[PDB]
């Protein structure tokens, strides 16, 4: 089976509950759904997945940008901001999902910039063993 | 992840420009010999789909904006802004999954400022690989 | 045969000969010892790694973390922020390993920063394509 995206941001969305990427570049097996914003698993297995959020939330407070399964923080990244300068928040992961889980991005704090034209903001995962 | 092996990563021998391409010169791994550094791009023989990142050290911005971005065939498919200057550099990222025909190319091309690197700090760097063949 | 891996960090350590991450969250074949930080190398082949490291302790001086095979550096990063906040240092690379070959973390300048909590600073790997 081959299972993997690549998905951006048309507009600058906020990410309380989950960052819905829907920008969708590639999407093989169609198992990232841009209306809930999370990857759902079908295939029992290891993957990896990646994201890089430009993210603006004004002030001097933090500002994370965090990689979920099913509600459990499996990475996290903080940015300062220092609008100056702003800040990317990133990280990389492998996991092992079984079928029905569910993986996304969530933003605290901050709201991730970028659009149709300049994307700043994504998400990308492929299977890389089925169980 | 069975049919054909095609995998790259490279980086910098000393700092270059890129406003049409950035011609990566320091040639670590070449799986297939698809990256031709004297172009500075990955040609896809293989229709498939591929993972993509990128990672450039970046200065000379005036004050301005920066950008790296990842093409394939003239297209923008991702981009990163790099807004130091004031001193010192600062990185423009990212990372993709493509579909790609045979013969597609695949490059990164900078706006606004330079990449940095050398054989003594693999700093700016260019990775790729084949997921899945069609 | 399925190698992968997914590290994190516990707590603040150092890593001046290498950083040892301590919170192993995916070990697919337990080829990542974090008793010595290194992930070794029994099936020969072609591997991708990537490293996120936040880092503290620059001064008035730069950061680096740096990605190196048998203790010769295949990839590096620096990291220059140091008045205020921290700073990330990351790269990815694609690497040819032989049977017993050894890939680690390493930096200079500073200290990595995380908890099981604040999942940070990370390092990641798969084999990509045996020989």
């Amino acid at each position: 089976p081959k299972i993997a995206f690549y998905v951006g941001l048309k507009s600058p969305h906020e990410g309380y509950e989950v960052l819905k990427f829907d920008d969708v570049v590639t999407n093989l097996g169609n198992h990232y759904d841009p209306t809930t914003g999370k990857f759902s698993c079908q295939v029992r297995g290891i993957y990896f997945f990646t994201y890089h959020i430009l993210m603006r939330g004004g002030d001097g407070t933090s500002m994370w940008a965090d990689l979920c399964k099913n509600g459990q923080v499996r990475a996290s990244a903080i940015a300062q901001d220092a609008d100056q300068n702003y800040d990317y928040a990133s990280n990389s992961v492998v996991l092992h999902l079984d079928s029905g889980d569910e993986v996304y991005v969530k933003l605290d704090g901050g709201k991730a910039h970028g659009g149709n034209n300049n994307k700043y903001s994504t998400f990308s995962g492929f299977l890389l063993y089925p169980d």
